[PDB]
């Protein structure tokens, strides 16, 4: 005799990948999470699984074509759970996706009963990956996921509001002229409608918003800055509306929480989690506040000085969840 | 206002100094996009399609993700004043091949659409390289050259970049080695006439003909010509499966733009104008080996072909020169 | 010749480099902004400019050895500023450095009289560059490059505070066992012993540290947090006594506001500039401030609101400077 | 309480993933960590050293730019057990050669301190791999094999890696083209000895050789052999000059962790036992293109040399085993 033989000595015969992610879900999201990933160097083995077998193939190979431009050597497809074995993190992407003018609150039981099939066949092949839940609604399927899977909650990950927090930064980054990455401020709880921007915390070079604009985020604001956060609520309406769904954002937001799990960097992100006994809330409910995300997924949650108003809408955003929540079957 | 509270303005400004606009907002010009951006190749980023909402919603998804990168203006519009100062006006627009349907079939479409594109393009950017994308992509290359009366060096063709790095791919798991170390070279049309340059075929400089001089020929028992008809498929079958191809043009395509603005002045196998070269004796445009930088193809490699690796080559760009002349401009 | 047998040339370019880098002084230092800018790929052009001939040749010559691993495609260096023609960033590092106890104030008078013959030097062949100066006392020496250069303010920039701000978010990163990035705080004024640390600012996702503990970054602070501005004042004389100098951390925090300039992100740095106008400064001191950063240098400026104590703290920092700059021979 | 617990709800009571260990914070050693810092290939980096301020001082340092980087931990210390679970560990340490001294020279002090470093390594670390950079790196490979106990796939010679970059740099200038597109392999020893394989040096498939038969000869018109001159030359040209070497030798070290690190199979020229080829019949370490991925050097790629360039192999091997066959340890 063979060429390969003639022009290569072997001396070593067949290894367990080091840093292997599976995106579960070939959607327009789940491909966004693949490219985003494969363009950012986190994984040296990228398994895809899907039901649609053509569709699962073709984006396969879409994405082995242009190997030569990447550094993720081993990328893999399969409708069988077997492909994902020895996975160090599992993102679920896959259900039902958001539809124009409807909320991600309907989408609910269809996506329960999809990840009662996924999650069981995600734990039998990575039984100490760490799940990180995008399908929406994402705070509940987060909670699901956790109760089906068996994990500790440290290892039961919602992409929760970083995206939202990060349309909140640009937005804000917009109106001062200033790059997002200088511009803080924290959207918590509900991925959707019920979201809290925490106007306490909005600040540049560590000048609080709210000390030079008292008003800032209420009704009162002459500026109008909740129309902001206004504007992060819609923002999927918005590009369903324009474009059928949303794919970059998402993509990139769940490539910054993978690079945090890959890396182990500890950096604090607004994801789902079970506040559970946190903030003020007594039930079972998983939304996003400021977690410590590294190489055992959630470690630590981030104690945040919430005004009244602030404490009040995050507890109204836990009631609503809870109010679809209790209500399922599974 | 609360902006001036917090910041004093101490500067009243300027001009873009790395932009790069896409033209066509499908799955091939939204790949090229993602792949861009990922890459940190711009300062700013344009849009261009004729859909005004599917416009919109690209640009506003890709802006949502602006705090996980360093391109700090992304833009859209269907009046071409938004790609103003690109040093880089990558064309994904027109119609695609079908399963069962040439590339060489969407021509007409695509140099009506290409009459609008081209001058409107050329504009706005005195700086700008066009790089075609579009299919088929040879005769598009052409055809940007003759409308935008460019000179040769800054009009590309993202031609059989794709091509050999797909050969390159399966050489590569035929092998056990990372495309990277798998040299080869995939020349002439972006399409079924392309050439597999059997001669440069090599790992660490050892020519794998050398090793077998019935490599790519219906002799060899190990059948590599298959990896080329694979090469030639494979558009074809990623159409078949998912409906059309994206991610490995975008990745193909932010390559050469990386080349384009970082002046690297690396090889790439893209499409050019070769009269003077393989006794071509006319202004037929195909991939061959090109030194690629911010002026565009500076240089030509000459590859040394073999005489059946040239005759070939030759059929390529009779093909090619034939559908040039049923060009109605 | 074997080149003309295997490339056909079209066109005779102009080899005008659109992202052209400079770095005055190879020194470790100018070594250490040079390897962190190329690894950044940050420019089409490094040149490298100094005195001594042979290290000068020595430095390039190493750097060159590894253009295969890099994606700047010219390496260049010479004693003449020629080699600097269109630099859009044009770094200096040059001059004497701190011996081990020495004060960067001490450095002035042997720095301005370099400064004396680089600065013409540096404007003759790139009169449109932005001066980014790292050599020591930066804040006056940044005045002096200013007042030589003719350049107008904004293109003119000291490194400044950025890398005491950065050792402060290590440390408090290290004592909340949380990554830097997600640490917030400011140490402003001179890049020195007079800095002043922004306790008011110092947050982790927007929880004012100071809100929890009311006597943060004071003598009473049971935690001692003060000590984390003295390990930021005395990290360079302790790195100093240790190793001979300091490099790594400068040549990052340099390639960190190169990266900004460069790539016009107009993230918010502490770096030196005019703070003629602000805190009751009417004289053309410069020192750190949290400035917007571009690729027109420094278009604007924070206002950050300081507690008496800390405005106080800054003007001492800002008389201290004053002193000396305002009766400098040049 | 404290201000952390005030802050912070501790949810869950540390191994790290992709730990690197640097033995040795000299020039090499520094470089070597600063280019794997700016690479994001570890989770956690270690540093070893015997000065202890001077370690102090250079892990300081690091630390102080946590802020501009992705790695989370950086330790160093005296005692190896701070490079405990390291997948990578990269040996810089030892004597280093002066102007006018070979790297032959610093065997016995290098034979020496490896008999202390390598138990160590080993001791702290059995899952990783070896990266030696110390000099003779060719017989201190294969000595840290023998002390090890670790299979010849684990333990890699940094070699050729930096003479074929400082070849393909030099051949890149002369040609106008990026080192990335010009392809050259220089073999054997890492020192005065090693092989500049001409039948394999080309451009896009292109032997520069078939083009210029007299290539690398001393009746080549445009002396390509100056090339390979320059490249044996080199380290003494920059040693003279500025006392050591550091920046190329860091980034090619950089250049073999990524391949380690992320399993990427790419070929590289670096230090193997070559007995069994090119009728070699000793226990000679020396470069020749090796598959590096995760286990180290899986494969080894079987160049096809001209008479000429064999016997110079040959000879580089021979003057290799005459220092080896003479070590005690
Ligand atoms: C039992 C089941 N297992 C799977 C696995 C994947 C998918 N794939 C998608 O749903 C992709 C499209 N969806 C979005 N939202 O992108 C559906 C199912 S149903
Ligand atoms: C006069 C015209 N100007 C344009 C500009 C963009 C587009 N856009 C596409 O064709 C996108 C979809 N096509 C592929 N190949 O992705 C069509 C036209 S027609
Ligand atoms: C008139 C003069 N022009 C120059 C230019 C460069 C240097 N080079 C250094 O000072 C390097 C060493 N110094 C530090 N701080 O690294 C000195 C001079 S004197
Ligand atoms: C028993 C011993 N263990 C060590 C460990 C580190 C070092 N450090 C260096 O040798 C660094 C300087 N040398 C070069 N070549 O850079 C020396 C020794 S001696």
């Amino acid at each position: 005799a063979a060429l390969k033989d003639q022009l290569i000595v072997n001396l070593l015969k067949e290894q367990v990948p080091q840093n292997k992610i599976t995106v579960v879900g070939v959607g327009a999201v789940g491909m966004a999470c693949a490219i985003s990933i494969l363009m950012k160097d986190l994984a040296d083995e990228l398994a895809l699984v899907d039901v649609i077998e053509d569709k699962l193939k073709g984006e396969m190979m879409d994405l082995q074509h242009g190997s030569l431009f990447l550094k993720t050597p081993k990328i893999v497809s399969s409708k069988d759970y077997s492909v994902t074995a020895n996975s160090k993190l599992v993102i679920i992407t896959a259900g039902a996706r958001q539809q124009e003018g409807e909320s991600r609150l309907n989408l609910v039981q269809r996506n329960v009963n999809i990840f009662k099939f996924i999650i069981p066949n995600v734990v039998k092949y990575s039984p100490q990956c760490k799940l990180l839940i995008v399908s929406n609604p994402v705070d509940i399927l987060t909670y699901v996921a956790w109760k089906i899977s068996g994990f500790p909650k440290n290892r039961v990950i919602g992409s929760g509001c970083n995206l939202d927090s990060a349309r909140f930064r640009y937005l804000m980054g917009e109106r001062l002229g200033v790059h997002p990455l200088s511009c803080h401020g924290w959207v918590l709880g509900e991925h959707g409608d019920s979201s809290v921007p925490v106007w306490s915390g909005v600040n540049v070079a560590g000048v609080s918003l709210k000390s030079l604009n008292p008003q800032l985020g209420t009704d009162a604001d002459k500026e109008q800055w909740k129309d902001v956060h206004k504007q992060v609520v819609d923002s999927a309406y918005e590009v369903i509306k324009l474009k059928g769904y949303t794919s970059w954002a998402i993509g990139l937001s769940v490539a910054d929480l993978a690079e945090s799990i890959m890396k182990n960097l500890r950096r604090v992100h607004p994801i789902s989690t079970m506040i559970k006994g946190l903030y003020g809330i007594k039930e079972d409910v998983f939304l996003s506040v400021p977690c410590i995300l590294g190489q055992n997924g959630i470690s630590d949650v981030v104690k945040v000085t919430l005004t009244p108003d602030e404490e009040a809408r995050l507890k109204k955003s836990a009631d609503t969840l809870w109010g679809i929540q209790k209500e399922l079957q599974f």
